[PDB]
């Protein structure tokens, strides 16, 4: 079964520069949208990553066509998965709004340009600042998380003598199949309880400057199957239709969240979904299929707003980094007795670069992008530079162990698909690392700089301290 | 339950009645004389406050451990902490500092530690990292692997500068801490034991290396003896053969860091080789292990230590402000209620305080406003980021917590035992700022050390039009 793991991999491996719309190869290199990524880690210092707008582009229309059977539908860009401005702009540009979790994510989605009736404001926490400003800026949405941020609004709306167009979120009591800290609709921080949404809206319309537009609720992230969509949104659209008639009220929209799975692992013949959600299970379509019908069985012409965030970027960059150096070691028992030996690439990212490969178990194709097209057909395992032993990349084909060119050697470019949603703010500077340089391929397939490598006086800047040698 | 509320809330009376970092005045937590509640109004919350004097103490115990050993040379693991002005205060404490990376060693300099006060670890040194290491004199190289030490012996040739190494290797010895910690046993760092001789053969026959000695690190927050005594043994013997083999007196040996620090301090309730948040050993026991088996060797060598969470963790506290709360009912998969839960919400989540969420790390947790309240309500504590996931859940019972009932928002809550690998860890995920950071001196004035992240500080590393 170990080879037959080693031959689906390298199925796999020529799937990608045969039959994959992002990437092809080129003098035995991995290519994105045409871009030789062997060459382009040449021209920039790793690791950094590569995002491809032609990608995103792709994930939007998916998202949008999704939605063709609803015409009043607005996207909104979850930026919490990506807002480095560049990607930003790219998705303002293609047509669609922006979501945000916090006053600066506000902020950074008002200067790139998505106006304010372009703007979803999320969070658990909104301190009388961030709602001064949001609502200022004349958001779409505020979408209200607790009866003592409510009441914040009700204030500073009217001190402002500026209308609050708020949501109500709701906790719908719908679990997923996706991992546990990612669950937000049961037992949750956020929301309020369903039972609370109808004195709370009742009070929402004696309140002058706040005028509620719906409810709110969102699901859950990476979320593999439908059912939890078709569930919670059907508890949203049966207390919006029991609110409507116990309020005289119409509401404007409805807003259902995010959640869209993104697949980090292709072989969905050999994969489970609610076992391993890596799998995505589901499409955009389907999860379009499973809110559309629940929302039309109470209004066909009310406002359905949608917040997607992995699935506009998550496919559309890639992590490159450089093998720095290898090893054979020898694993010993207790009484010093060879176990084993085990083949260490070292590469210059360690989990301070991308994050969710540590912490959140997530799985990554790994390929040697300067190998691309040589069989990948020697166990390895994938370290970082970090200081900590457990900075190494366990996420591996098979267990904590990878598949590489026996050929590989220090030099070759190592490349992490699947590398678009959640990766660049999550960085750190860990063992002073700098956080990593951004390269962003345009419609037209050329290349630049988006944002830069933390330099070392980067690293010193926020210090307040004296210096003792120049 | 109950007792588990009066356990915790005899903890909190000795904090404030028995701590040498704490007390209570006006009913508010003080470190060092300085009032927490006051300081928080001073500056934006989330922020982490160092005490300069708890790390004086703290360097006081490691070195006072090492009294029975005269030559002994003590290296701040700077990944635990290098905002510049806690490397300040560390190095006008007299120790010395070890770096993980090139830009690890220029701050170490730029802040005035000595080419010949630190020492350069790391799996990954890449050429212009080995160039700028040489070039600098540093203390010790410890070599992490042949294929660096190829280009060690190259770049000192070409710069003809002496590179100072150690070779690091693998004693083979388990420890008790978490699998991502250990670092002695099945690890991506150092040589085998075997390979020790001849590396050290070839880097005597290099003409700008000099070896030093050998290098082990067992692993972070170890609380036990034993894996120190077995490693130390381990790299003593061989330290003893290579010198009868070779023909050579060592400068020295390394023996790492790993100095445990009290995460829980009700011992009598604690199983270390279960919960590591419960320290264990002491510096002294460290010390004593070390020591006792250096010693059946050479008194005269020098030994060298690189503790880093001992020297900051106990030195620091997260303030957050109580930003939000509410009241939440939880159901079950049939609408049935199962329990209420009183969430509070303070402005530091994950992204603040990193090893609670991704490495299951306690901290005490305290209601710095009303420090002398009985902390007998139980809540939920939860961040502000985005994520579900972000709430603390290494709470006092479960995910639990305990406040003041009299909490309210405003309010100003403390994480204790702050001070270690808790700065660098932080992300400006949805794009909320890393925290400023403030130092109350050694005369117990405050200021501030780290600017909190601003708006234009984070768009500032994008290109745009
Ligand atoms: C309220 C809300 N909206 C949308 C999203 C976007 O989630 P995803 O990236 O999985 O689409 C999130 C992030 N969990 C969220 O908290
Ligand atoms: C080589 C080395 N020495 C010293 C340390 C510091 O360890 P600690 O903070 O537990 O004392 C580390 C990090 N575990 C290390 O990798
Ligand atoms: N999350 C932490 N503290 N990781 C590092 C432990 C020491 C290793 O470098
Ligand atoms: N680090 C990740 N991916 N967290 C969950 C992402 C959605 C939550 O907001
Ligand atoms: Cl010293
Ligand atoms: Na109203
Ligand atoms: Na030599």
């Amino acid at each position: 079964m170990t080879d037959s793991i080693m031959q689906n991999y390298n199925q796999l491996r020529e799937q990608v520069i045969n039959g994959d719309r992002r990437f092809q190869h080129k003098d035995g290199h991995l290519c994105f949208e045409g871009v030789d990524l062997d060459a382009l880690a040449r021209q920039y210092p790793t690791p950094f990553y590569v995002f491809s707008e032609p990608e995103i582009i792709r994930n939007i229309h998916e998202i949008q066509q999704a939605f063709a059977a609803h015409k009043n539908t607005k996207t909104f860009f979850a930026s919490k998965t990506c807002s480095v401005m560049g990607v930003l702009k790219a998705i303002r540009d293609a047509g669609i709004c922006a979501e945000a979790n916090s006053q600066y994510e506000v902020r950074k989605c008002l200067e790139i340009g998505f106006r304010g009736d372009q703007i979803v404001f999320n969070g658990v926490v909104k301190k009388p600042a961030d709602l001064e400003y949001a609502i200022a800026n004349d958001l779409y949405l505020i979408n209200v998380d607790s009866l003592y941020e409510l009441e914040h609004i009700d204030a500073i709306s009217r001190k402002l003598k500026k209308v609050a167009n708020v949501c109500v979120r709701v906790e719908p009591n719908v679990p997923s199949a996706t991992h546990a800290e990612l669950v937000t609709a049961f037992h949750a921080k956020s929301g309020l309880d369903l039972e609370q949404a109808e004195e709370t809206c009742r009070r929402i319309l004696a309140m002058p400057y706040v005028h509620l537009r719906g409810l709110h609720m969102h699901v859950g992230d990476q979320v593999p199957e439908s059912e939890p969509f078709a569930k919670a949104t059907k508890v949203l659209v049966d207390e919006s239709r029991r609110l409507e008639e116990v309020l005289g009220i119409k509401f404007d929209l409805i807003n259902v969240g995010g959640g869209i799975p993104v697949p980090y692992k292709y072989d969905d013949e050999n994969g489970d979904p609610l076992k391993d959600n890596m799998y995505a299970g589901i499409t955009a379509q389907d999860f379009a299929d499973a809110v559309i019908r629940e929302v039309h069985k109470w209004r066909t012409d009310v406002e359905i707003c949608i917040e997607p965030g992995r699935k506009v970027t998550g496919s559309a960059a890639v992590l490159l980094t450089e093998v720095s150096c290898e090893k054979r070691k020898t694993n010993y028992d207790l009484n010093g007795n060879v176990e084993c030996h085990v083949e260490w690439k070292f590469v210059d990212a360690g989990y301070s670069v991308l994050s969710d490969s540590q912490h959140f178990d997530w799985f990554f194709y790994v390929y040697n992008a300067s190998r691309m097209t040589a069989a990948h057909d020697a166990w390895i395992k994938l370290a970082g530079p970090l200081s900590d032993g457990g900075d190494y990349f366990h996420m591996g084909v098979k267990g904590e162990e990878f598949l590489l060119p026996k050929e590989t050697h220090v030099g070759d470019i190592v490349a992490f698909l699947d590398a678009g949603a959640y990766t660049i703010e999550s960085q750190t500077v860990y063992n002073n690392r700098p956080r990593t340089g951004v390269v962003m391929i345009d419609k037209n397939g050329d290349t630049r700089l988006i944002r830069r490598e933390d330099s070392y006086e980067d690293m010193v800047k926020y210090d307040i301290y004296l210096l003792a040698a120049a």
